[PDB]
C-alpha cells in the first residue's frame, strides 16, 4: 500500500499575502489547535499506510492535516484567510467523512472543531 503525496506547501508562482487575518490564524488558531491534547491525529497527513487503512485515500480525496496548514501558514502560502479556513474545514469534513459517530477521532475533530469556531468568530476585520 501507498500513501499519496501530501498537499502543496510551496508553489512560487501562486500569488500570497501576509494578512493580519491570516496572523491570527497562525498566531491564534492555529496554535491553540496545535497544543490541544487531541490534536495528535491531525498534526500530519494520514498515513494510510502505518494505520492499515488502505480505502482512506479512495474515501477521502482531498486530504488536508494541520501540519500542512501549519506550513502553508508560516510560508506564507495563502492570499487570504479564507482559504486557510477552507482547509481547517476540509481537515474535520475528512474525518467525518471517513469515521463513524462517535468514534475517538470524531470526538477529538469535534473538539477541535468546537475551539476552531470560537476563535475564527473574533477573526479580526482586515486591516
Ligand atoms: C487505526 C484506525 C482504524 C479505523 N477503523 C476502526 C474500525 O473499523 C476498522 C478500522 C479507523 C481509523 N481512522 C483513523 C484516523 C487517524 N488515526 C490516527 C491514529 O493514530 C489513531 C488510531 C486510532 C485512534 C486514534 Cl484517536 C488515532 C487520524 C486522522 N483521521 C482518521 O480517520 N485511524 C483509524
Amino acid at each position: 500500500s501507498m500513501n499519496p503525496p501530501p498537499p502543496e506547501t510551496s508553489n512560487p508562482n501562486k500569488p500570497k499575502r501576509q494578512t493580519n487575518q491570516l496572523q491570527y490564524l497562525l498566531r491564534v488558531v492555529l496554535k491553540t489547535l496545535w497544543k490541544h491534547q487531541f490534536a495528535w491525529p491531525f498534526q500530519q497527513p494520514v498515513d494510510a499506510v502505518k494505520l492499515n487503512l488502505p480505502d482512506y485515500y479512495k474515501i477521502i480525496k482531498t486530504p488536508m492535516d494541520m501540519g500542512t496548514i501549519k506550513k502553508r501558514l508560516e510560508n506564507n502560502y495563502y492570499w487570504n484567510a479564507q482559504e486557510c479556513i477552507q482547509d481547517f474545514n476540509t481537515m474535520f469534513t475528512n474525518c467525518y467523512i471517513y469515521n463513524k459517530p462517535g468514534d475517538d477521532i470524531v470526538l477529538m475533530a469535534e473538539a477541535l472543531e468546537k475551539l476552531f469556531l470560537q476563535k475564527i468568530n473574533e477573526l479580526p476585520t482586515e486591516e
